[PDB]
DNA sequence: AGCGTGGGCGT
DNA sequence: TACGCCCACGC
């Protein structure tokens, strides 16, 4: 069940926990509570701030597993796309 | 390619 | 609630 309904104009989204609704509603309000301390860009979410910060350090914790391919990536989804490309 | 960001789901 | 994962879409 998903009783936490979004009531913004024309929106039908519904969620199972209050914070999931709150997270979603930032897409309507444009509120960005989290700020990068390196470049001062602001973000709606702390998880997306965290992956953003890897753009400044070069940290790429996700490594391709194909032999003789040295490629690494900042996020899991970039590695999925890459592994899909090797086939 | 690299990464913003919206949403599912977890602890 | 804080914090964060994964996946998917769109530049
Ligand atoms: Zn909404
Ligand atoms: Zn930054
Ligand atoms: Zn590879």
């Amino acid at each position: 069940e998903k009783p936490y309904q979004c009531d913004f104009k024309d929106c039908e989204r519904r969620f199972s926990r209050s914070d999931r609704l709150k997270r979603h509603q930032r897409r309507h309000t444009g509120v960005k509570p989290f700020q990068c301390k390196t470049c001062q860009r602001k973000f709606s979410r702390s998880d997306h701030l965290k992956t953003h910060t890897r753009t400044h350090t070069g940290e790429k914790p996700f490594s391709c597993r194909w032999p003789s391919c040295q490629k690494k990536f900042a996020r899991s989804d970039e590695l999925v796309r890459h592994h899909n490309m090797h086939q």
